[PDB]
C-alpha cells in the first residue's frame, strides 16, 4: 500500500477544511478508515466522484458530511464514531475529540 502522509493534509467539506493529522492516529489500522471495496484495499479520497460525493448534504451514504459526522452504528468505524469511544475512557479529551465548535476538528 502507499504510504501515510507525513502531515496533516486538508480534508475539505464544501464549505470547511478540517485539517486532518496521519501520525497521531498511527496505532490505529489504515483499513479502519480507509475502508475495503468491493472486496478490495482502496486509499482514493472519500469524496471522490462515485465514493462519498455528495459534499453538501447531510444524510445518506453519499454523504461525506453524514459519514464523518454519525453517532449512529455504521458498517464501518469512523471519526465521531471511534473519537466518542475514545472520550468515554478519557472525559478531559470531550471537548477536544468530539465538540463542534472549539475542538481540534473545528478551532
Ligand atoms: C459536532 C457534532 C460537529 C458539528 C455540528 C460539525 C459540523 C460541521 C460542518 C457544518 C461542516 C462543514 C461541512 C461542509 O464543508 O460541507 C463540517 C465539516 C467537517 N467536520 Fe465537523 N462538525 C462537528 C464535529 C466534528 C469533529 C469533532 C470532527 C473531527 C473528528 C469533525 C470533522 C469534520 C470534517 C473532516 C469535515 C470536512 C468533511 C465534511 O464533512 O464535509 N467535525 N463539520
Ligand atoms: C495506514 C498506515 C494508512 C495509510 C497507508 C494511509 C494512506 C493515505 C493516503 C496515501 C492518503 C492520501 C490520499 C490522497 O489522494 O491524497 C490518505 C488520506 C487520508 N487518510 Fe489515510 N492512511 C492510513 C491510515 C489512516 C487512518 C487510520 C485514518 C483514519 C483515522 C486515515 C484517514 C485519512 C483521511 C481522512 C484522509 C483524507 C482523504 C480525503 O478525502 O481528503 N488514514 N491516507
Ligand atoms: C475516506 C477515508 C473514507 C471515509 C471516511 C469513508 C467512510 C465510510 C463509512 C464510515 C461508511 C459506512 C457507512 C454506512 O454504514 O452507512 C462507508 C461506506 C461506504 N463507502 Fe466509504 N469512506 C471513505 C472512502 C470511500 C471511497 C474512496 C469510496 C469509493 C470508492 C467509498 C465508498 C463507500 C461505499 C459504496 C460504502 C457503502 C458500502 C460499504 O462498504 O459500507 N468510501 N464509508
Ligand atoms: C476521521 C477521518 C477522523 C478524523 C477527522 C480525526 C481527527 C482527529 C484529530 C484532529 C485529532 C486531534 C489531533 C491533535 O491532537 O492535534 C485526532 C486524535 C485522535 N483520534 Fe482521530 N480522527 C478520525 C478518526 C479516528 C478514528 C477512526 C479513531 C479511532 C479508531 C481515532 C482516534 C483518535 C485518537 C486516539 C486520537 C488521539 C487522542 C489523544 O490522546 O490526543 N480517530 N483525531
Amino acid at each position: 500500500a502507499p504510504a501515510a502522509p507525513d502531515k496533516p493534509l486538508e480534508f475539505k467539506g464544501s464549505q470547511k477544511t478540517v485539517m486532518f493529522p496521519h501520525a497521531v492516529h498511527a496505532k490505529v489500522e489504515c483499513v479502519t478508515c480507509h475502508h475495503q471495496v468491493d472486496g478490495k484495499e482502496s486509499f482514493a479520497k472519500c469524496g471522490s466522484s462515485g465514493c462519498h460525493d455528495d459534499l453538501a448534504g447531510k444524510q445518506g451514504e453519499k454523504s461525506l458530511y453524514y459519514v464523518v459526522h454519525t453517532k449512529k452504528e455504521l458498517k464501518h468505524t469512523n471519526c465521531i464514531g471511534c473519537h466518542s469511544k475514545v472520550v468515554e475512557g478519557k472525559p478531559e479529551l470531550k471537548k477536544d475529540l468530539t465538540a463542534c465548535a472549539k475542538s481540534k476538528c473545528h478551532p
